[PDB]
């Protein structure tokens, strides 16, 4: 699977890590030389392993939907837990022998919020914030838990579709920080950036809708051309043509 220890780990190593995880995702050709990721997927290869040890050496295994790189379960121990409304694959073929619960909330940033008590502008990433989710997640509960797991998704979902977040937390290796806006934006787009970098294929470079972003300062723009340095050598994974299209951006 994709390892990687917070125990030996670095800028460097982290970089790897998420270079890496980029790296056995199924796609099934290079759109304007971002990935794009399978829509349908032989079920033997649905779903891709990350393999996350803590300073402390509190292995847990988290298991990444290659279709959209969502989060779809994770493995503590040998219990497994599973967002409400998951694959039904997940379920079958995922884990097997472990007892097998499903936490009460879908893994969807609206829901994992709520259950959290707390919107992710204000929960410190960072390598040491990592490093703590994985302790809050080897040993589950289920206030700790929400919270947990929007920092271990962001730190490692994100990071592989957005290169402006890999390197942000490339940045904090013995210090959290907090998304800057910027970085929330990069996270409520991606889909409709996927969306529109598909359909830009078809009027050669420019979207069909804008897609609407956020400086970290609070200034509001938009990017509308594959030209623009968002999508020019940012965007990293891009969204399966039909997801992407289903919803209107
Ligand atoms: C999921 O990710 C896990 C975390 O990395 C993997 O488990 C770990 O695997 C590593 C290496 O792959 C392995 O590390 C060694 O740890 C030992 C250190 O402890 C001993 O220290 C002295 C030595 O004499 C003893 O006196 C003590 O009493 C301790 O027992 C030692 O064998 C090596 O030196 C390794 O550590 C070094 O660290 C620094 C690096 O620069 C070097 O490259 C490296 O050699 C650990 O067993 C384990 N760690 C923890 C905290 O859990 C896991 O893969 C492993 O699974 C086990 C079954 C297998 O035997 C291998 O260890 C490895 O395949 C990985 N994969 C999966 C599928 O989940």
């Amino acid at each position: 699977d994709v390892n990687f220890d917070l125990s030996t780990a670095t800028a460097k190593t982290y970089t790897k890590f998420i270079e890496d995880f980029r790296a056995t995702l199924p796609f099934s050709h290079k759109v304007y030389d971002i990935p794009l990721l399978y829509s349908t997927i032989s079920d033997s290869r649905r779903f891709i392993l990350l393999n996350l040890t803590s300073y402390a050496y509190e292995t847990i295994s988290v298991a990444i939907d290659v279709t959209n790189v969502y989060v779809v379960a994770y493995r503590t121990r040998d219990v497994s837990y599973f967002f409400k409304e998951s694959p039904p694959e997940a379920y079958n073929i995922l884990f097997k022998g472990t007892r097998k619960i499903t936490l009460p909330y879908t893994g969807n940033y609206e829901n994992l919020q709520t259950a959290a008590h707390k919107i992710r502008e204000n929960i410190d990433l960072g390598l040491p914030a990592l490093s703590s989710a994985i302790t809050t997640l080897f040993y589950y509960n289920a206030q700790s838990a929400p919270s947990a797991l929007l920092v271990l998704i962001q730190t490692t979902a994100e990071a592989a579709r957005f290169k402006y977040i890999e390197r942000h937390v490339a940045k904090y290796v013995a210090t959290n920080f907090k998304p800057n806006l910027a970085i929330i934006s990069l996270e409520n787009q991606w889909s409709a950036l996927s969306k529109q970098i598909f359909l830009a294929q078809n009027q050669g470079g420019k979207f069909r809708n804008p897609v609407d972003l956020i400086k970290p300062t609070g200034q509001r723009f938009q990017v509308t051309n594959v030209d623009s340095d968002v999508v020019k050598g940012n965007i990293k994974l891009l969204l399966n043509s039909r997801a992407s299209t289903a919803d209107e951006n």
